[PDB]
């Protein structure tokens, strides 16, 4: 552990993990600081969609951010593996959002103009996914609502990072940010570390370091729960999404369920009444689910805010301290589109006004 | 590997391991051949209850042999500990069988009369176990109906019979027996070996061995999916049964919860809609277990015959060879008293005439 | 499960699926028959090399065939993606055969004149890989000796078969082939079947149906130990090789590490003193090693024959019944060639005389 | 939860769950605050040897208390199961301390004086435990130096805690502790509370506390890596103990073996060279383990102090806070004596000056 770092990255999640390696490509002098095993806590419960269009009710700055996260995962895969060696596993079959009733289409097909949508009547969805419910009424089709494993974009950022000379330091959590003198400096069980930048990116832990900085930005987890199966006898390409829930087809032949969301609890661990709530949604979507093998169970937790956005910018009153903590349903997808930003801000250049202004810290 | 032993068993659960330790504490040389590993098939899923009050219909001989069973597990703990050093994991909380009507309150009152019996009301097991679910009518406490882990009552037998001089040959599975000559014999991939008895302990697996020995005896898969939980928040101390399913809770603070039911299936792990009818039923029984943190899941074979009860004897054509198999819900149970009638008939010992007929290999 | 089928397998480990998916292929009405899972043996103890040039000591019919079975592997992760949705997760970094000493470096020397190799001199190898052992001569590196992991090809394989119409019957352990009428049958525990084909594809425990066929062909278990680590921290692209040990590192970015070789024992479950010696090898070739955190442990069984080559083809007495067993450190890369050289025989079609020599039952 | 309680237990591993338990049988209203679930950290990787007579250098206070810890597990198996339903797992075979040395025999035997221990020779030991090394030179005895299962001893403590009125807190981290008022404060994400008194139960993660509050008292990890295998075939009762390692056999048939030690290493799974470190010296101390099937591996962080003792007591400017923790290789054994020592401090009850003295905070 070396003495002084240009940048320092607080949390190693896939958010982290991305500014990290951004920085790295800068050429800026990194570390990055992680509690516990990278990629170990909600990044590792996520199911990995690329989920922009749960975003274009309301057609805003946070939809268009979302549709540039979007497109800077076309190269991304090769990128991080010629540096990492860590293959990301991405799912091109793209996304069903169901109906299962009348105001379930008239909903969908309000992204009908969209020229990334095409609306498929029930016959049509069920030529594609035959072992889709034949209670359903169509399914809006997304073809670019593809899919990852999150916790090896994860592992992929931050392989790439150390190859390009950023340190990373497992299991040494970071006690405090100061924050007085002419540079910031970070407290940690094995020692203190002077830097030029400080970012946070600490998930649903964040809270704390704004409280220690002055700012009263806070986070409520909302617990998701989650279990696989193996699909060993039917066929299954898309991805089926109805109500915030989903199945998804991984390339191992696990299919991915979930998930539910439990407001104020912060254990980790799925109960028994969730997951028979999750098992008792995926047979209404996919009926055959009944039969197949039951593989594993997990949970996260979501790092809900106040509005339901994140916070990616600067400390209002110090520039050298940035945030980028809240991504709710969407920290898998907006992973590049953070990472960027944010090193782009501790280099100073310009950056989109619109994303500038709707992620920042003090939203009054 | 010998040449010959004077007993030989074949199959490695529960009850190919009573048998061998009661044949080795009788001076036979004695080996015994498993597939796998010992304990590694429908004993390794069983939840542990001595159910004998599962078995008082008609108050017959089943029902005396089952009685005969639970006493005989009196000191048998303690018996097995001091050979093998391996603890069986007793509970001797009992047994809460819960009404919840009218009608099952009939049922179960016709076991008062039992000294092994008592009915407590609604609010009598209520006071006792609190969380039990309000819409019972009361229940019949059964306080001999205890628990153990089937798994430890398996390896305890061997480790014991080991001790004893016995043989074990794991991962060596039997593919013959010939009858032909003055001994038996037996032939395995690791090679062929002289029997004076053989005893077919082979569980759902042994038709083949009764096929092969000019008999039509045959089996039938039942499937059984179970779960387990942790219990970190409230007291339980008795067992809790309604219609064939259960709560039973260990010593470790698991809870272990089944059971499905599905004949003709022999896949050994378990599917997403029987789990999710086994949390549904559980919750019925115990509500708070909604809220529990969730273990493991797994699943087993139930070796039903045509009638529901084991072929425990010796086939009836040749008197050098025995069989023991077909021990649907209650082989845990029954494990010591078919260890030692299997045994006491190889030493050609009198036994109880009204069980040798009832468990016999030619029923027409 | 059908009364008749065209052409039944009998295993349904990499060797069995492949050989039912070509059949499938040729729209022959195929089902296959396995004892537990697929791929749940010894196919899910192997690393994936495909390693052919641990077969041109010799340079015989053996090599022919080895080179011809890594060619064809060249489409076949898409090919068998399109009907699955299964990825092999193949690795195209290749292969050093490292030399320890001056005798090392001429044996491996004797390889130059393959276009398949090139010599690299001890700093060549560390200019690629900078972490191989500093105790090294130099490499032969071997583009095309790749990997796959091998379950997941043995699924992709059973998935494909199964859409183009190829009946799988898991828990369904085969008991007997007759061999009597003028269509063979199989005997199940839950029924029996005619075929105009039988093939043998029962790994290590084939031994019993050539016995069953009037044939004394026999198998010896060569037991192999591995473990996995994970690799967070430095550069390996390259699989490192040294006297049959090797360390493989895989996209997940784990490192596969083997292995033991233990003649006769049948056990699945690795020794601690086979692990220890796992580890004091792997050291000798990547020191690194020695600080990266364990994953997983495991074993599996090789099919030893006499000679150490398989047995593909017909019963010399019965064209109707066919063997592929016996492929000691080779049934990964030698599946596809296998399965389609099985496949090609009951299709009467005409094969290379130089392979159905080399690999036939009678090798008096 | 509420917003006073009359005490506060921050850290939920062994030494904190004691704690809770004899404050609230002193009907002190009493919360404890845990980061992640209980005795999921160092509790959870210690062998639970009661190893009082690895602590007589000096014949000194800190091995009287040792002592007077070791008789306080007499009745406590039995006092926890009444209230909690948690068996302990206690094992009363006691240990063999190895000598492989005529300098191990001289130091062992300084210990004959004591009515703890008994010499045994060489021979007298093989009569015992066969499998023991035949290289060793005798053995000490002591047949109290028992263990238990250090994780059941933790879930005893704190549901027998919980069952008394004790409100428990998991997924709950505390940031600060406040002195400057009337009563303390605590602050969690969850909210902030008052407290009449709070003890630091935080195990190696306490100095953060410490330096909160005034105090320079630092901790150093040293890290301990451990494997488990299954005795299947060979009798072993006593512990076997050499030169801080051990092979421990447990009532499931598992031996459990440690251990490295790793300083100023923070990381919590083993690594390859940690793990053949153990498999080498287990080997010299029992032969047979050799051949024995291996079943998990695991790691943990010991709290080491300047001076290699433990904190147990009041700070030394503010008695309403206490600290107790940096039981290096000793805090199964001493978990009932520190939370006695705790709860009578808090009572403000006469206690043994030598052993307040010995663990007093302030030692300069
Ligand atoms: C059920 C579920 C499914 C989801 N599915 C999707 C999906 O399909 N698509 C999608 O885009 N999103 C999905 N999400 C959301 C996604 O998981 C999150 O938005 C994302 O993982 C947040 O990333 P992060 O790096 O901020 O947080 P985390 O992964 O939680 O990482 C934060 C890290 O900070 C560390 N930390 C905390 N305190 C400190 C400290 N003091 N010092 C050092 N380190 C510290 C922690 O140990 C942790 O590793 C899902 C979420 C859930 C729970
Ligand atoms: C969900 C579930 C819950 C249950 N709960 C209870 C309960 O609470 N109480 C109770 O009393 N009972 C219970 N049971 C029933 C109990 O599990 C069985 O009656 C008992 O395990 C049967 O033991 P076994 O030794 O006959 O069979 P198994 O344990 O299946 O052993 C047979 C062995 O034979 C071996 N074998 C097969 N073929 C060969 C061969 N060719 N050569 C060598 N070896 C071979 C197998 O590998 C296997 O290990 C339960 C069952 C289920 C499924
Ligand atoms: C440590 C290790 C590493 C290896 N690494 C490599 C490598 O890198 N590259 C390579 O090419 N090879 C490697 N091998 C060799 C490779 O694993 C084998 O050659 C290959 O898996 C054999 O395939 P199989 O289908 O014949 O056997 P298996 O995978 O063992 O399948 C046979 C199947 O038959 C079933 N069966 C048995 N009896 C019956 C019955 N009565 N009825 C129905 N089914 C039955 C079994 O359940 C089993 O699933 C390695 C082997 C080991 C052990
Ligand atoms: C390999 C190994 C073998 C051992 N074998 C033995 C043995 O045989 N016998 C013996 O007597 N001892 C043994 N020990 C030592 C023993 O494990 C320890 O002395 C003991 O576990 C310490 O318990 P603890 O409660 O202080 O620490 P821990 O169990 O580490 O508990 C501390 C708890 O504090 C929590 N925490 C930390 N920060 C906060 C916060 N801010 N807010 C809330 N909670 C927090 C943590 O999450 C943790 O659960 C062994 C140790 C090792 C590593």
């Amino acid at each position: 552990m070396k003495r002084h770092y240009e940048a320092v990255v607080i949390g190693g999640g896939i958010i982290g993990s991305a500014i990290a390696y951004y920085l790295a490509k800068e050429n800026k002098n990194t570390a990055l600081f992680e509690s516990g095993t990278m990629g170990g806590r909600t990044t590792s419960a996520a199911a990995g969609m690329l989920g922009a269009h749960a975003e274009c009710e309301e057609r805003d700055a946070f939809f268009d951010f979302a549709m540039h996260s979007q497109r800077l995962y076309k190269g991304l895969g090769e990128e991080l593996y010629a540096l990492s060696g860590v293959d990301i596993r991405q799912h091109n079959g793209g996304m069903f959002k169901l109906a299962f009733s009348e105001e379930d289409v008239l909903q969908l097909r309000q992204m009908d103009d969209l020229d990334s949508v095409s609306w498929y009547s029930k016959e049509e969805v069920l030529e594609k996914e035959p072992y889709a419910s034949g209670d359903i009424f169509g399914a809006s089709f997304i073809q670019d609502d593809v899919h990852v494993e999150p916790y090896f974009v994860c592992k992929a950022y931050v392989k790439a990072a150390k190859m390009l000379g950023a340190e990373i330091f497992e299991h040494t959590p970071v006690l405090h940010v100061e924050r007085d003198g002419e540079a910031l400096f970070i407290k940690t069980p094995s020692g203190d570390v002077w830097a030029n930048h400080v970012v946070v990116a600490s998930g649903v832990w964040s809270g704390m370091f704004f409280k220690q900085l002055g700012l009263n930005n806070a986070f409520l987890p909302v617990k998701g729960e989650c279990l696989s199966v193996w699909n060993d006898d039917i066929p299954l390409t898309k991805t089926l999404y109805h109500d915030h829930c989903y199945i998804v087809p991984r390339k191992s032949g696990r299919l991915v369920v979930g998930a539910t969301m439990k407001p104020g609890d912060w254990s980790e661990t799925p109960d028994l009444g969730g997951l028979e709530s999750v098992m008792k949604k995926a047979k209404t979507m996919l009926p055959a689910i009944q039969n197949m093998k039951v593989d594993r169970f997990w949970a996260g937790l979501r790092p809900g805010t106040k509005d339901g956005k994140p916070y990616i910018g600067r400390h209002p009153e110090d520039s050298r301290i940035l945030f980028a903590a809240g991504h709710f349903r969407n920290g898998i997808l907006l992973a590049p589109a953070t990472g960027a930003l944010i090193s782009d801000l501790i280099m100073n250049k310009e950056v989109n006004q619109d994303w500038l202004h709707a992620f920042r810290i003090d939203r009054k």
